[PDB]
């Protein structure tokens, strides 16, 4: 059941930012880890003398990266006079938000068609404010409210190339890495409490509702926009990897980013490439009887040899009523155990692809404990 | 003229350390840029609940990235029961210089015979103490002293693998990249004046003397730990470099590494290869004037093919009366124009070479000026 009850009209995922010490050295390991291509930038060199913002992209994926600089070099600027590009960005919020939570998501930015709008709408249904609208060049408006923890939901809207001021990179700069990922999946909030979690962002933005932990997914009206949210269980055996997050990150926040891939077969195969060579690291593969107990489960899906390619390459699949999942994990992204990646492609519900299709991998867990029990052998 | 007045035996560079807001991209970044392998950790998966740090080596040379987890991980620790392995390390003074100087090097190391005498003798002589000897494990003694701004020298020294609570890495992890770099050739620093700053350093290690800056090298018994710094010289038509560093970097601090490569023109062909995928970029070449005039300057020393190559890859040289110079200067390392580094190869001055054989390349301030002029035409 999809009620359609969106409080302002929501587009796509517009990119997500990480607020960083040295926006460079992060930026420079994620576009060689996860194939993404330098293209634009907002620094020093454009004028900017409050931080320093680099924009990775791949297909649809907008990945930016931002550090503050020196206050001293602006210290002599007002809000009227600024020559920072994002005018939500703050000296002291920043190095309080990285001090706090480590290297983390903070804001998670939406399309809308009217920032404006939306951030009134939100406002007036409860929504947190966080920076008010704010029209930049005449062409692009920008907003944000409270989501969760430090994270903020970002509003941005076009009359009619990222943000103005910022500055497509040198094409000898900019090379053209590309694994095949194309656009955000979902983008997934850990929280103490679930309940008052979803009732606070649902209220606000009219998304509806679409071992260890208890979650629920917020989806806008045509499910391209998901945010599931997470709370921990506790009193477990083994403690809840929610509640370790929660210890790690002082508080709430962004857990994993799902990046949709084109041929998740060619992208981990170049991923793992580089895992030792300055990218990213898997989370350890399942045993051999995963793989094995998969004939029954998605025998219908995916050949044998397409099967033997997940195994080789540590991926898990999942199935709903709808369709089909492939997925997979990296190891946390920074020094602490907190934010990590995971990489999607679905299969199934063509009409285009609607959104979720498969869901989000929840029989992985039951499955992973009956397959490694039954590994055990 | 070498006097050999060391107030304690100095051995040779043991390892330069980052403090850094996340260890793990700033880490993998190096890594890939410079050929350097990951060889020991000291973070949470081998006890340390206070920072993370990840070791990095090429040859003898050692670069450490480090970086504070949250402080709640260890509140309940007093420095008797610590769980750091660096027991100078500070969560409060990590993130006061990180948050004044963007990413950069925290402590200059050198293996000293006895660290606990070269402190006391260096307190003794005028150095301002930062961290007093701790013996860790009745194995290995570390103690720190003020070098310039907020960057110590650390004194280091084993009765007979990197440091106590160190691991090393597993080998799964550890991809063994090399692009040629073998040591620490020299560690530059920029203060506002020179003059006080020679004065301390010199008198408490008895280290002798060995446009836009003022600039004198402090280097030890065998010259083989040099120490040059800089300061700015004002009122020029172009502003100094060097005040430029100051001001970005709020204050005195560590300017550039020097790393020795044993075949400058591999590691150059290595380092560049990756330049826009995740490495370093270099500073802009120097016209073909720069190599037109090499042949009356080094065409003893270079053949045309190999000063072809130095052109093909940007590589300066210079030479004094004893030998010659291959040196070559990459873009900063992080958001700020503060830190950089320089790849260097020496020829000349066998006995095992002598320390600084060539100088260190201030005969190319006037050749680059002519070069420039005379490319002009
Ligand atoms: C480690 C692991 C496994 Cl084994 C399987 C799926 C995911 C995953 O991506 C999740 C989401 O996107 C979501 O909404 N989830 C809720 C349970 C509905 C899960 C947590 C993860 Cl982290
Ligand atoms: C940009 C540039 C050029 Cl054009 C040539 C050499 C170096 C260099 O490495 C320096 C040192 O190591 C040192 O002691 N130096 C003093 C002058 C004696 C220079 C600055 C640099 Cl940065
Ligand atoms: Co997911
Ligand atoms: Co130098």
């Amino acid at each position: 059941k999809n009620p359609k009850s969106d409080k302002f009209k929501v587009k796509r995922f517009h990119h997500i930012e990480f607020w960083c010490g040295d926006a460079t050295n992060v930026a420079r390991r994620f576009s060689w880890g996860l194939g993404m291509r330098f293209s634009a930038k907002s620094d020093l060199s454009t004028g900017n003398m409050v931080h320093a913002s680099y924009l990775l992209t791949s297909g649809d994926l907008r990945f930016l990266f931002t550090a503050p600089y020196s206050p001293s070099l602006s210290a002599g600027e007002i809000k009227p006079t600024t020559t920072a590009s994002i005018p939500s960005f703050d000296h002291g919020s920043c190095r309080s938000f990285f001090s706090s939570h480590g290297l983390g998501v903070r804001a998670v930015a939406i399309e809308v068609e009217d920032a404006e709008s939306a951030f009134s709408i939100s406002v007036a249904n409860g929504a947190i404010p966080s920076s008010p609208p704010i029209v930049l060049n005449e062409a692009v408006t920008i907003a944000e409210v409270k989501l969760y923890g430090d994270v903020v939901l970002r509003y941005v809207s076009y009359k009619a190339e990222f943000l103005p001021g910022f500055e497509r990179v040198e094409d000898a700069s900019s090379f053209p890495l590309d694994y095949g990922i194309r656009r955000l999946d979902h983008a997934v909030g850990n929280v103490p409490e679930l309940g008052p979690a979803l009732t606070y962002v649902a209220g606000f933005t009219g998304f509806h509702q679409f071992s260890g932990l208890n979650s629920a997914v917020l989806a806008s009206n045509d499910e391209m926009v998901l945010l599931p949210i997470n709370e921990p269980v506790h009193g477990t055996k083994r403690k809840s990897q929610i509640q370790t997050y929660l210890e790690h990150n002082e508080g709430a926040g962004l857990q994993h980013l799902a990046l949709m891939s084109e041929d998740i077969f060619r992208t981990l195969r170049e991923m793992r490439k580089r895992s030792s060579i300055g990218g990213f690291d898997f989370m350890p593969s399942p045993p051999p009887t995963y793989y094995q107990n998969l004939k029954k489960r998605v025998g219908d899906v995916l050949s044998d040899d397409q099967i033997k390619e997940c195994e080789e390459l540590g991926i898990l699949v999942d199935r709903d009523d709808q369709g089909t999942l492939l997925q997979i994990f990296t190891k946390p992204l920074g020094d602490r155990p907190t934010i990590f990646i995971e990489i999607i492609q679905r299969v199934g519900c063509m009409m285009y692809q609607s959104g979720g299709c498969g869901g989000f991998g929840k029989g992985n867990f039951s499955e992973l404990f009956k397959s490694i029990e039954e590994y055990e052998k």
